[PDB]
C-alpha cells in the first residue's frame, strides 16, 4: 500500500528497520 502501508508498528521495521535496526 504504498505510503498507505507505512506500517503504524511493524512500519517502523520496513520503513526505519529497513536502514536502521
Amino acid at each position: 500500500a504504498t505510503p498507505a502501508c507505512f506500517t503504524i508498528g511493524l512500519g517502523v521495521g520496513a520503513l526505519f528497520x529497513a536502514k536502521f535496526c
